């Protein structure tokens, strides 16, 4: 429904060097959720997104990896239910892989509302199992919602453009899937995009998932069809 | 003097799918240079090789094309003078063209030593000019060294087996030709092999080149000499 590029255009990106950390603070009680956008200047991204509530509480945390931050925009809407919440972005890659970070308060008409509107009836994934969501070349981004009935959430989202060709991996953890649902948009440029949702918790910790098509462009451009010509110089 | 097959047999090749990217890290200062070997299972090769030093500095990059990766092994030696470096091997081909990649530290008595040992006094190519290096059928591989006096190196290397029959194209860039020379071993199976070196820098940007036969078979095997009986089936 909404292009993640537009949101990044009207933002103020902040540079986070490899091995460094930045924090955003949100004390206004009207901030229901925040949206984190992570981009790079072409190189792979390796980040850690954590929600800190008290002195030693981390109810929400992610381990992110993107092969090309310039092409693909990372996105996750994080709930900020109670009290002051500080979001922490930690670039865990080496000095060669800087990233840009935008985390700002969400809105009632923001990404979360669109993700909920596009969502389809969720399906159950048992602990230690996984689900696969093939998407057709017409889809540019997909909305992902992960929920539980009250148990802690331990999942791993993988975007594949091939048999074992991982383009984006998100190892997420939430203390309560019912109270703290996981929202995220995965951009799917190209063709052969397959979303694998892996429930890494033991068998007695099922979760609910719903991966729908979010942004479809309807390109269908076939100018490249024909003889393949190498670089001309 | 040395066969690329001998080294590639004592290595651990890594598959890079079309559109993917693998990276290596060499933080050890004892690593003076790394040799990069790329192959395929008979299908064409199309890869980008880059050296990453800082957050946004790529002082050594290479755009590579090989018509057949099984017959022809791409080889290059990349200098890593200062600090930690990571080599980025990007497969820019389509899904149909996977490549196998080896990048391991070079040694004192490795390829750079051999390429230097076989090298002959270098000649100059003016900016915007080109040079041609024909070779006789007995030579299987040739060693190429490119240098400048300190200015960035912008050169294109081409291998032809006919008038306009490109078999291997390497468009290389370097930030400092004196500090960062280009080393490479280009395989020349068969006959009619001509190595072309084009200086792509502006007219006032000369470079130094040396193209010498590295391995000569001398086997004198001429089994095909005689009746070319069509496939007997």
């Amino acid at each position: 429904x909404x292009x993640x590029x537009x949101x990044w255009d009207n933002s103020s990106p902040v540079i986070v060097q490899g091995g460094s950390l930045r924090t955003w603070s949100f004390a206004n009680p009207a901030i229901e959720s925040v949206q984190v956008l992570l981009k790079t200047e072409g190189r792979p991204l390796d980040a850690d997104v954590e929600l800190w509530q008290g002195p030693d509480n981390t109810p929400h945390k992610m381990r992110v990896y993107v092969e090309d931050g310039a092409l693909r925009t990372f996105n996750a809407v994080i709930g900020t239910p109670r009290g002051p919440n500080t979001v922490a972005i930690r670039n865990i890659g080496q000095l060669e892989f800087p990233l840009d970070a935008v985390v700002r308060p969400d809105r009632d008409d923001g990404l979360a509302a669109g993700i909920a509107s596009v969502a389809t009836r969720s399906e159950t994934i048992q602990g230690g199992a996984l689900r696969t969501y093939p998407f057709n070349p017409t889809v540019d981004s997909v909305a992902i919602i992960l929920k539980t009935d009250g148990r802690p959430l331990n999942a791993r989202i993988e975007l594949l453009q091939g048999p074992n060709n991982n383009k984006q991996v998100v190892e997420l953890y939430t203390e309560d899937g019912l109270d703290r649902p996981f929202f995220a948009i995965v951009e799917t440029p190209g063709s052969g995009n397959v979303v694998r949702v892996v429930n890494t918790a033991p068998v007695e910790f099922p979760l609910y998932a719903s991966v729908d098509a979010y942004r479809v462009g309807g390109g269908g451009d076939w100018a490249d069809d024909g003889l393949m010509i190498g670089r001309a110089f």
